């Protein structure tokens, strides 16, 4: 198994590291900050500190083209991605998808779906029970993305355990072909979802890029559209969860900081950036591809070499953010790099924010004897090289607030 150099030996990607990484992220930072982990699929390298994960994400020698693992005499018949995702591209095409979509989650769109979010959140916090059994993950931060993902898109509601399902596994340590199968039945799903959908056509954003395609083929292929359907998806499912998972806890293991917030109901909003820095949700960046030699901090990474950015490690950087250990919901946020940074910044960044600041919010005020119905030691993660995230975490709700 892979473990931390130097002064302390710390799991990595196995092991304690599940349970809590930041040990590791910080010996990493200390002392090995550009470090290529001997991984079971093969080396992938990991950079951990802030000024090098910041600048990484705008450096064009870190591309997202998986043909720079390829030898040139080898580039020419392949494919520029596995699936047509434009987070899997570089400029031109990603230039354009994303302008394409962009174009749907303007500013004054996602608010206004803030009194919905809240419906959803009130109705799901209605329906939990006061002292039997909850599993907060499955039963609230886990429904409240997965919604509103359905209904932006125009997914079925019967559908949601089958794509829920794929889209799970394409996220965490499945094996390779588990992967591959999962993303097969996700692209037939979607695909006869659109053909649906171009003889009944609804309001919602799937048969609005759907027309669009149908319009205009070089701005949108019918192919590009799927992918594109299938990345909202997996976002969907698979990063706010942990946003609302990740910020709970953090207000359960530190009485002082849910107190303020208790006293304060508004600092919920500098609260979710403080969540978002202290327990990133994306701990690293899906992977980039080294075009050319690049150098980091004295080390030189080969090119032809996979590279993960170290979200959750440079977030928790002491020179970038004084006492980075330290929960604090009142800082003044700037920076961070949890929704990355450059050209592939998370589109659905207001999304999160708000889908976050709405079920944390709303939760805390509901039941605000909410606690933890076992030991923190007993909490199982997820193992995923992509998210930090719970797998289940069993609550106790206590009585609603009167
Ligand atoms: C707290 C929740 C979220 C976190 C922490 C997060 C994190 C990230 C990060 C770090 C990236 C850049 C990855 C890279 O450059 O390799 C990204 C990109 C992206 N995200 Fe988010 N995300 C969240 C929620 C969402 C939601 C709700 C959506 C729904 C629309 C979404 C859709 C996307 C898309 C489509 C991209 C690709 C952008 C591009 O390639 O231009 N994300 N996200
Ligand atoms: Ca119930
Ligand atoms: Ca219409
Ligand atoms: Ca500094």
């Amino acid at each position: 198994a892979l473990t931390t150099t130097g002064t302390e030996q710390h799991d990595l990607f196995s092991g304690t590291f599940w349970q809590n990484p930041h040990p590791a992220y910080a010996a990493l930072r200390a002392e090995d900050p550009v470090r290529k982990l001997a991984l079971p699929d093969g080396p992938v390298w990991l950079l951990t500190r802030y000024a090098d994960v910041r600048e990484a994400f705008v450096d064009p020698r870190l591309s997202k083209d998986w043909r720079h693992r390829l030898p040139e005499d080898q580039r020419a018949d392949m494919p520029a991605t596995p699936t047509p995702m434009m987070i899997l591209m570089d400029p031109p095409d990603h230039t354009r998808l994303r302008k394409l979509v962009g174009r749907s989650f303007t500013v004054r769109r996602m608010n206004e779906l803030e009194p919905r979010i809240t419906e959803i959140a009130d109705g799901l916090l209605a329906g939990l029970p006061t002292d039997g059994p909850v599993d907060l993950m499955r039963e609230y931060a886990f429904q409240i993305p997965v919604q509103v993902i359905c209904e932006l898109l125009g997914l079925p509601a019967e559908d949601r355990d089958d794509f829920s399902a794929w889209s799970s596994v394409l996220v965490d340590d499945s094996p390779a072909d588990d992967k591959n199968a999962a993303m097969g039945k996700l692209h037939g799903y979607l695909s006869d979802l659109l053909e649906r959908k171009r003889t009944e056509p609804d309001d919602a954003l799937l048969s609005s890029l759907l027309a669009v395609s149908d319009m205009d083929g070089d701005r949108l292929s019918q192919e590009e559209l799927v992918a594109m359907a299938m990345l909202l998806l997996i976002a969907g499912h698979e990063t706010t969860v942990n946003l609302i998972g990740n910020g709970v806890l953090a207000l359960l293991t530190h009485p002082d900081q849910r107190k303020l917030l208790a006293e304060d109901p508004s600092l919920i909003s500098s609260a979710v950036e403080e969540f978002l820095r202290f327990d990133s949700p994306v701990s690293q960046a899906p992977i980039r591809f080294t075009a050319e030699d690049v150098t980091y901090s004295g080390v030189t990474i080969p090119a032809g070499e996979m590279v993960m950015l170290g979200l959750a490690a440079a977030n928790r950087d002491a020179d970038w953010m004084p006492e980075p250990d330290r929960l604090d919901i009142t800082r003044d946020a700037s920076g961070g790099v949890f929704f990355g940074h450059g050209i592939h910044f998370c589109l659905g960044a207001q999304l999160a924010r708000l889908e976050g600041r709405v079920a944390i919010g709303r939760l805390f005020a509901d039941r605000p004897e909410l606690a933890l119905a076992v030991g923190l030691d007993e909490l199982v993660y997820r193992r995923s090289t992509l998210v930090r995230g719970l797998s289940r975490m069993p609550v106790t709700m206590g009585p609603r607030s009167a």
